[PDB]
């Protein structure tokens, strides 16, 4: 990829600054030009790509530096001497390797690359291997403990005993009750192939990787330790040495991963206090060896959560230097923007949002950009970027690079890691190819195949063409400012897929409802998953797919609480907040990216809010759209009084004729033949458009379909779907 | 109604232990009790029929018939307390969440000396909130009504009799004021000497959840009730508003969540006792989502859920007892009851002595599963089934027609909540020999106790002696009880288990034993229990899976033992890790046939397939007409299946009504192993070695044993099990 980058924040109000971090692998400088994004879908059959150039607001030419992406998580203990004494060196850990077929993976290492001095303890399908530096003029010593290690808890160690003139490398299975527990060891004579380190031999101590930066560990490490003497003799042929076996003197370090589970620090419990720092956001708050099932929450039982899960594809915070900054002038109207980057014919877009001042709005409407959901889907490598799609990207002039070809940009929370575990973290401090104008997600046979940021621009482009002024706020803005940020507006509008939320963003929308506002839920499958977040780890979102529902992977028992903020993760249902309580409808069906039509329930025209159907002939409508060819499609929401729909809900229309591939949302089911309402599951395959009054003075309008806004621009913005939204926004504006 | 029925305090006894039997007879004549050994309990004419061995020479007796009642409905009783009130008046109130106001008058708090017409009662209904005051020997009671339309939300309710102001007040306020239209109503009446201070002889029990002049059982949650005998833009009076002096009592339901005691926090120490086992460890008004475990956050679980149909411990007096003589061999027994042409059976088990086996095989009676299903009113007892029950001479009473015996953990309560508790201290009509569960077009329609007798009758007929232990025995004794036997055999549906019973079976494998998993859908749900409440099981259907109801967020931990409830999957123990296969499909009560994997005959343990022609077999049976049916288990390496598993056969041709088990699904198009869901509709018979010296044999089908007796015990399924048990016995 020639040029790409990211910003430290995704939204800034008047007087706030966005720092942009660009990586350019050209030898010539690049250009940055501010644009306002109007339509980001490059499908020729629709409005096409549309920007408003604002180079006169911000323009610049800047020097190109090529900055790298290094996936793989690990911990660095810095500013420590080389380990060892004249008596020797001992190091070890409790480990659970989750992908040994991937090669040499380092448990712990300390290596001065220049002086060829240090140690490294590694595992692979060959067993447990010790590498010792031998100086500038000898190849390294290697001692191998051949064992067939599986995905279980093992104790691994090496010991250099000068007095006995022996090296030992061993591995013992922690659970001795299994039928054939592994216990192997290798004994070599030392023969002055090792001598106590010297002051200049110093280097950082790493856990999970090796620096001469490679051999990233996949799986769990628990309680690593280093000692520079042999264990105090106490009274099974051999056992693994652990930190408890050493005098406090002899301990060089002993890390307890149970301390600080919601932080990036690994704590050393010896008086040396040789702490370390985790890099690339490994997964904490996972079961360790003492976990037995009686404890399920790391906040009250940290000794059962005394391990950290490392993955060789973890990616958080690229650490790129800031190429330029932009401070929002008090005259730039709130909207959706980007920095068009350009060099050698290659272009990127760095999207960001200009947020209104709290309490003084610039329009009657505000749109909520679903940045938590964008970030959770960020860089989803869907394995679908085949020749036919790659061809369409060219023909249409769409954003040229896809996560399937670019694993250097890391994964989404819809992916699995290399060892097969679910990706629980997603960073926004990296290039997010899936949030670029022009990016296509699906080879859509009946439309563009655009999602999230790009598909949300259908609505922003429609809002503009119909003369509706709007301000834009993000999920982070709601997290920061609360309902008070929304209160000034006559209606709040969602995107096409507001799926991921915190208690703060849900509370912002409910408080806005309670203040008397109007809510336009213009998507499907909203308010379904919880995200975790921390002030202590900015730029990361956490997702733990607990219990059930439609999920790309399943969290393990006991690991349901977030590490970032300690909250119970998973379905919002699972924390007593169903979508129906916010917007009257809830996720009920999911199928492929294909849409269908609505049918008017004409009984509605006479009820409160049935005038919203005026100028829609019917009885069908909406059988068109840039998102899968229909206004009701992909993921659908319907009414459930039991799941919280208000008794005054007015169903205006109800979809039909979805393909046989549409099935029921699992979390709505007690069995494969009965819903939670004890109806049959086929009653779930439908999208329902509803209207109701909140009882606080405002109303709610819900479409329950991700593809709904994809139909707005059909027939040059003149169609039934366009007419319906116009009726809503006119009504919501008195 | 039911002429004679009953139950026992325990279901198994070893040598020298005693079983106490409690009988209710509506006859004016005495009844007879006679000991029998149950051999076959299925009354289907097309199969071996009912079969007993009478042992009246071991125990017989004639006993007076007493009619003993069944009174459903949970509540708390505070006894040994004076009548509440002073010359200044009386105030009482509580925080409530009514879950079924259309069911009639439902009492929050009451105290009523019925003879002297003295006391109080605070009730709710669809009409509002009502105070009833006693009025004396020759007057009807006072009634003051605060008309309000109450919903299923948290309200504060109270009444106050203030003699100084000559006022009665009855009021209700919605706890959450942030709602659109918060309810705030009250009614004011003049007192006019329609009440004064109580007298010593007015004393009576104070009840929470019911009224005794015993009626008006409350449906929903009660939290922090209190009584005061003094007074502290109206607001609800709460216990915090009163002098220490002015408080008669103030109960905090958060204290003792795993007990039946309700604790009074005032120095009066006027504690109370819960009856019929209402549901504890439920969200209270302060629950906010940050805590999900009552053991570390009791203030979020400071409420109790009452149901007018809770049934635990009938309290019937023992009519007779039986002490097991050293000469009665371990087996499945019953007490045949008889009076006026009516017959009941009181089943129980004789357990071998620890360490002294009497046979090479032991059978595990799935009593935790029987109890979880006990008195399951399925709504299926129509004219056709009642007729079939007549023709076959089957047990004549069904839970559907006889609701005084309470519910199963598969039913919903009257207020719509899931039934979390099942008592064994009540008549269990579904554990009687002769009980039919389903109108089966292709067999008997038999489950659990009765279906397990297919296996017990086959073992006898094939000459295999066996001992019997129950789940409760494994809970008490552990793997040590199983160790002496050459093989442990399960029943048709060993579904419900504790950590102690799962450990007894795993420990037995590690000791070198052989395990015959002869059912389907085993080891699936967790059960809770405690020695503090003997005779009760708790089931909380958390997270997912195939479930009759869904537990609420934050209520996933048992009240009885504090453990995380639900699927054993959700406690990190899948069925596959124990027996190599795990629940994967369920359909109607229908069976189909297996197909031999002929690659198996040459592998380890393919000699078990000897004398089975194939490639199909088992297309017959007393349970749904096929040896693979109803609920099926198949292999999953990801869920823990050993790598040396050998698939001997695989079912096929199940009806379109058979679907996948929900907890095996990531979406409607992908399993946890990322295969398509149709790969789940199959039962797989497996054999493998444990590595400790023994082996495991698993059929993964509930209906398997329904085919053992086919064609006078000479058939492929009979041949298969015979081969296994012979092999397991050297």
């Amino acid at each position: 990829i020639t040029i790409t980058g990211y910003s430290d924040v995704l939204s800034a109000g008047p007087g706030e600054t966005v720092e942009f971090k660009v990586s350019s692998k050209s030898p010539h400088p690049f250009t940055a030009e501010l644009v306002r994004v109007i339509h980001a879908d490059p499908n020729p059959a629709g409005p096409g790509m549309r920007f408003e150039p604002l180079g006169q607001v911000f323009s610049g030419t800047f020097a190109s530096f090529d900055k790298p992406l290094l996936p793989g998580s690990f911990a660095r203990v810095s500013g420590v001497p080389a380990a060892g004494s004249a008596a020797g060196l001992v190091a070890g850990a409790r480990i659970r390797p989750t992908a040994l077929a991937r090669g040499d993976q380092c448990v712990m290492s300390q290596w001065n690359t220049a002086r060829h001095a240090g140690f490294a303890l590694l595992v692979s399908e060959r067993g447990l291997e010790l590498r010792l530096g031998a100086g500038t003029g000898e190849p390294p010593v290697c001692v191998l403990c051949a064992a067939r290690l599986e995905v279980r808890w093992y104790d691994v160690w090496f010991a250099i005993d000068t007095a006995s003139n022996r090296i030992e490398v061993g591995v013992t299975e922690v659970d001795g009750s299994v039928a054939a527990p592994v216990r192997h060891r290798t004994l070599q004579m030392l023969d002055a192939r090792w001598r106590a380190p010297h002051s200049d031999d110093a280097a950082d101590l790493l856990i999970g990787a090796l620096e001469d930066r490679r051999a990233h560990f996949n799986g769990q490490i628990e309680a690593p330790f280093v000692a520079d003497a042999l264990p105090s003799p106490a009274t099974v042929e051999y056992a693994a040495p652990r930190a408890s076996d050493f005098s406090t003197d002899a301990l060089y370090a002993a890390w307890d991963f149970a301390r600080g589970i919601d932080t990036l620090k690994i704590a050393d419990t010896t008086p040396h206090a040789r702490h370390g720092t985790l890099q690339n956001l490994p997964t904490r708050a996972v079961r360790s060896s003492a976990w037995n099932g009686r404890e399920r929450c790391w906040r009250t039982a940290p000794a059962h959560y005394a391990a950290i899960h490392f993955h060789d594809d973890d990616l958080h915070d690229a650490g790129w230097s800031t190429d330029f900054a932009f401070t929002v002038p008090a005259t730039l109207k709130s909207g959706a923007y980007a920095m068009r980057l350009s060099v050698d014919g290659a272009t990127d877009y760095l999207p960001f949002y200009v947020r209104p001042e709290l309490g003084r709005p610039g329009a009657p409407l505000v749109f909520v950009a679903a940045t938590y959901t964008y970030q959770a889907y960020a860089n989803y490598a869907r394995g679908n970027f085949d020749a036919a799609l790659r061809d369409k990207v060219g023909r249409w002039g769409a954003y040229p690079h896809n996560p399937d070809d670019h694993p250097e940009v890391g994964l989404a929370t819809y992916n699995l890691h290399s060892d097969g575990s679910g990706v629980m973290f997603s960073s926004r401090l990296r290039p997010m190819l899936t949030m670029r104008p022009g990016f296509l997600t699906f080879d859509d046979s009946r439309g563009s195949g655009c999602r999230h940021y790009i598909a949300d621009s259908h609505l922003l482009d429609w809002l503009e063409h119909e003369g509706f002024s709007f301000d834009v706020v993000t999920d982070d803005d709601l997290e920061r400012f609360g309902a008070a940020l929304l209160e000034p507006y006559a209606a709040v509008l969602t995107g096409t897929h507001p799926e991921y939320h915190t208690a703060a963003t849900l509370d912002a929308l409910a408080g806005y409802k309670r203040s008397g506002g109007n809510l336009a839920y213009l998507g499907g499958n909203g308010f379904y998953w919880r995200v975790g977040r921390s002030e202590r780890v900015p730029g990361a979102l956490e997702v733990r797919r607990t219990e059930g529902g439609v999920r790309a992977w399943a969290a393990e028992a006991g690991e349901y609480f977030h590490a970032l903020d300690g909250e119970y993760g998973g379905l919002w249902r699972s924390s007593a907040r169903t979508p129906q309580q916010l917007v009257g409808v809830g996720f009920s069906s999911q199928g492929p990216f294909e849409g269908s039509h609505y049918r008017v329930l004409d009984a509605a025209r006479s009820q409160p809010g049935g005038s919203l159907l005026k100028d829609i002939a019917g009885p069908l409508f909406g059988g068109y759209g840039l998102s899968g060819g229909g206004a009701a499609g992909f993921e659908l929401d319907s009414t459930e009084a039991a799941d919280g729909t208000p008794a005054n809900v007015i169903i205006l229309a109800r979809s039909e004729s979805h393909s046989a591939a549409f099935g029921p949302a699992l979390d709505a089911l007690l069995s494969h033949t009965a819903t939670r309402a004890r109806k049959t599951p086929d009653t779930l395959i439908r999208s329902e458009i509803v209207y109701y009054e909140t009882g606080y003075g405002g109303a709610v309008f819900s479409v329950g379909s991700i593809t709904f806004c994809g139909a707005l621009s059909h027939n040059d913005y003149r169609n039934d779907v366009s007419t319906l939204l116009r009726n809503v926004l006119i009504r919501f504006s008195r």
